[PDB]
C-alpha cells in the first residue's frame, strides 16, 4: 500500500527514483539549527547550535523463520457477474458463468464441483514474496557479512556478530543462497480433472527461457549460510506448477539479471489480474526487509528469539477455468492498481516505506512495554479492542499496522482482512527477564550494567539481565507529528524545574519527573552529568546514545522507584556553546526552538548521496465513472487509533479513545 | 502507640526506602497486609472516650 507508506514520510523530504546501496548498515537523520534561552537566578544567557544531526541507524540483519498458514481468500480479478446484489460469491452464478462461454456443455456439471472447493482459497501473494526476494538478492548482491565484526558498540560493553548470530558463517549476499529448481510443467487444455495440491496460473505469450528459471526457484526452499533480512528460511511451496500458456515454454536457461525478474512479475500479475495479491506481498517484505541496529546494549532483547513471518498457502485456479478472469474484474477499491504501478515505476523507494514502518513499530512499542497489566488497554488487549473487521487472527500485519495508527492518529483501512508477514510483539509478551550475551571493554562494566559477574577483566564474555524493554530507536521521520510526555520530540518547549540544594558538593532528587527535566536541560547545554541510584548503587548517565542527541528516563535501567545524587563537581564540558553555564541556581528555564530541517544520509562513514530524478506523483482518485458509493463497509478491515493520556507518575503509560 | 518525626533522630533530605515484604504481625486485634498490588488506602475512626 503506497499511498498509505508515503504518508509517512515527512512534508520536507521527497527522496529521488536511485539509491545506490553498498554496505550492511546505513544512517538516516536531519541537520537541524537549535536556538536555545537560558534563565535563572544569577542571570540570563543566550546560545545558538548552528549544525546538530539527529539520527538513527538501520541494517540488513535479522534472524527471521517461514512458517505456511491458511488464510483468507482474496476475491480480486474475477468476472463481477458471478458476484449478486451484495459483495458475495453465489454459486447459483459460476455454474450460468461457466455455461454460456463454451461449446461442450457436458463437463459444466464437474467443472462446477471442482470451482466451488478451489474459489475460497485463491492466494498469490506468497509466491509474489519469494519474486521479490529474488530482484533485490540480485540488485544488492555485493553487501558484505563479517562473522567477527561489531553489531553495538558503546565504550564499556560491545556485542559481536558470532553473539546474536550462532551457526553463521562469512558470505556475500550472491552466495548465501544456492536455490533449486521445482518443476514448471505446460497445462494441455482438454485435462478434465484439475490434479490436487498443484496451482494453473495464467500467462501472456510464450514463458521466456530467463522466465522459466525465476518461476523454478520462486516456489524451491531458501536455505541462507549468513543471517540477511531478505534471504530468511522459508519452506517449500509447491512441488509443480502448471502454467495455461498457448505457445509452449522453453526449458531453464540457470542465470537471469534483476530487470528480468521485473518483466516476469508484470506479465504474471497482468494475465492473474492479481494487483491486490502484490499489495499485500509488498507490505509484508516492508516489515522484513530492514531491521534496526539497537540505541543501547539493553535494547538487543527484542532481537535475540527469532520472529515467525506467515507465509500464505499457494493456491490458484485461473489455469483450469480461464473463463471466470475475464475482461470485467471485481474489485473493492478503484484505486486497486496504485501499488503496482508505483514499484514498477520506482523500485529503490521501497527501501525509504521499509525504514518508515519498522521506525513507527519500534517507538509505540517504547510506550506499550510502559503500559501496566491492569487497565483496559494494555500489552495483551490492544490489537483486539483497536481491529474492526474479522480476520483469521490478530497477527503479522494487523499488529503492525494497529502501531502505526497509535503513532499517526489516523484511521488506516485495507479493503481485505489479510493475517500475513512477521509478527515482533513475542519479545514483548512473556513475563521473564532476557539474558543479553556481551563482552567486557572496560574494567568498571558492572557499575553501569546489571551484569550476573560484579568482578569482569577486559576479554571476559558475561550476560546483562533486561526486565522491561527499552525503545530501540528514537522518532526522527515522524518526530512532532504527535509528542509525547516521555520522547519530548517538540519544536518549541519551554523546560521549568528547580535546583535541589547542592550540601557537599552533591544534590538529592528525589522526584522521578524533575530528575528527567534536570538531566534534560544539561544535555542540550552539553554537560556530561553522572548520577549514583541509590536503592541499586549503580552510576547512571545523561550520555548513554550519542547518534540521537536526547535522554529518556529508562536510561537509568531499573523499573521501580528510586533516589537519585548527581555529582555537581565532576560536570565535564564535552560540547560547550555560549548557552552552556555549569553552576545552576534556583528555578531553571530553557526555552529552545529547531528550524532549517534538512534529510541527510550517511554509510560506510561518508555521506550517500541519492542519483536519478525527480519522483512525480502517480495516484488514482475515487471514482473512475462509478456513480454511487456503495460502502460495502462489513467485509473491509479498520483500525481505530488510541491517544496518550499523560499521568501524575511519569513512569506509567496510559492509553484511552479519542 | 503513635510515630512521630523526631522519631528519625537526623534532619536531612527525605528519601525513605520501605519494602512491603518484611512486614511482621507484632501485636494482638491486628489487620494483616499478606501481598498488596496497586494502590493502598489506610484510614481510621475514634467514636467514643473513656
Amino acid at each position: 500500500m503506497s499511498s498509505l507508506l508515503n504518508s509517512l514520510l515527512p512534508e520536507y523530504f521527497k527522496p529521488k527514483t536511485n539509491l545506490n546501496i553498498n554496505s550492511s548498515r546505513v544512517q538516516y537523520g536531519f541537520n537541524a539549527r537549535i536556538d536555545m534561552q537560558y534563565e535563572d537566578d544569577s542571570g540570563t544567557r543566550k546560545g545558538s547550535r548552528p549544525n546538530a544531526f539527529m539520527s538513527n541507524t538501520v541494517a540488513f540483519i535479522g534472524n527471521y523463520e517461514g512458517i505456511i498458514v491458511d488464510d483468507i481468500p482474496i476475491l480480486d480479478g474475477l468476472r463481477a457477474d458471478i458476484f449478486d446484489t451484495h459483495g458475495d460469491l453465489d454459486m447459483g452464478l459460476v455454474e450460468d458463468a461457466l455455461s454460456k462461454s463454451t461449446m461442450i456443455r457436458r463437463n459444466v456439471p464437474t467443472y462446477t464441483a471442482y470451482a466451488s472447493e478451489l474459489l475460497y482459497k485463491r492466494n498469490l501473494t506468497s509466491l509474489f514474496y519469494n519474486m521479490l526476494r529474488l530482484y533485490y538478492i540480485k540488485k544488492w548482491g555485493s553487501i558484505k557479512y563479517e562473522k567477527d565484526a561489531i553489531f553495538y558498540d558503546n565504550g564499556h560493553a560491545c556485542l559481536l556478530n558470532r553473539q546474536l548470530f550462532p551457526k553463521s558463517r562469512d558470505a556475500s549476499l550472491e552466495s548465501s543462497l544456492s536455490l533449486p529448481e521445482a518443476e514448471i510443467a505446460m497445462l494441455d487444455p482438454g485435462l478434465e480433472f484439475p490434479e490436487e495440491d498443484v496451482p494453473a496460473i495464467l500467462w501472456h505469450g510464450r514463458v521466456s527461457s530467463r522466465a522459466t528459471c525465476i518461476l523454478g526457484q520462486a516456489c524451491s526452499e531458501f536455505a541462507p549460510l549468513a543471517p540477511f533480512s531478505i534471504a530468511h528460511y522459508s519452506p517449500q511451496l509447491t512441488r509443480k506448477l502448471f502454467v495455461n500458456a498457448p505457445a509452449g515454454i522453453e526449458p531453464s536457461s540457470g542465470r537471469y539479471t534483476h530487470e528480468d525478474v521485473k518483466d516476469a512479475i508484470t506479465i504474471l500479475v497482468s494475465a492473474n489480474q492479481a494487483y491486490t495479491d502484490f499489495e499485500a506481498a509488498y507490505l509484508m517484505l516492508a516489515q522484513t526487509l530492514v531491521s534496526p541496529v539497537p540505541r543501547t546494549a539493553e535494547a538487543s532483547a527484542w532481537f535475540i528469539n527469532a520472529g515467525m513471518v506467515n507465509m500464505p498457502t499457494l493456491s490458484c485456479a485461473n489455469g483450469y477455468y480461464p473463463a471466470l478472469t475475464n475482461v470485467n474484474p471485481y474489485h473493492r477499491l478503484d484505486t486497486w492498481k496504485d501499488t503496482l504501478n508505483h514499484w514498477v515505476a520506482y523500485p529503490d523507494m521501497l527501501f525509504y516505506h521499509s525504514v518508515a514502518m519498522i521506525e513507527s513499530c519500534y517507538v509505540e512499542l517504547g510506550n506499550v512495554a510502559r503500559v501496566s497489566d491492569s487497565d483496559a488497554i494494555n500489552k495483551y488487549t490492544f490489537t483486539e479492542l483497536s481491529v474492526q473487521g474479522r480476520p483469521v487472527m490478530n497477527r503479522g500485519i494487523i499488529v503492525d499496522l494497529t502501531l502505526v495508527a497509535m503513532r499517526t492518529g489516523r484511521e488506516i483501512s485495507l479493503p481485505y482482512p489479510v493475517s500475513c508477514g512477521l509478527t515482533r510483539t513475542d519479545a514483548l509478551l512473556q513475563g521473564t527477564e532476557i539474558h543479553v550475551p556481551v563482552v567486557v571493554k572496560d574494567i568498571d562494566m558492572p557499575q553501569y550494567y546489571n551484569a550476573i559477574d560484579k568482578d569482569v577483566i577486559e576479554g571476559q564474555e558475561t550476560v546483562i539481565k533486561v526486565k522491561q524493554l527499552p525503545p530501540a530507536m528514537y522518532p526522527i521521520y515522524t518526530y512532532g507529528i504527535n509528542t509525547t510526555e516521555f520522547y519530548s520530540d517538540h519544536f518549541e518547549d519551554q523546560v521549568q524545574v528547580e535546583m535541589a540544594p547542592i550540601d557537599n558538593g552533591k544534590a538529592v532528587f528525589n522526584d522521578a519527573r524533575k530528575f528527567s527535566k534536570f538531566m534534560s536541560i544539561m544535555r542540550m547545554m552539553g554537560n556530561d552529568v553522572t548520577a549514583t541510584d541509590l536503592v541499586t548503587g549503580r552510576k547512571v548517565s545523561n550520555w548513554a546514545d550519542n547518534s540521537s542527541g536526547r535522554f529518556l528516563y529508562t536510561d537509568v535501567k531499573y523499573e521501580g522507584q528510586t533516589a537519585f545524587l548527581v555529582d555537581m563537581d565532576t560536570v565535564k564540558a564535552r560540547d560547550h556553546c555560549w548557552v552552556s553555564i555549569v553552576d545552576p541556581n534556583g528555578t531553571m528555564n530553557l526555552s529552545y526552538k529547531m528550524t532549517n530541517f534538512r534529510a541527510a544520509m550517511f554509510s560506510r562513514n561518508k555521506p550517500l548521496y541519492m542519483t536519478g530524478g525527480s519522483v512525480r506523483t502517480i495516484a488514482t482518485g475515487n471514482y473512475r465513472d462509478a456513480a454511487e458509493r456503495l460502502r460495502a463497509m462489513d467485509e473491509t478491515l479498520r483500525l481505530k487509533p488510541f491517544k496518550i493520556t499523560e499521568k501524575l507518575d511519569f513512569r506509567v503509560a496510559a492509553y484511552a479513545i479519542p
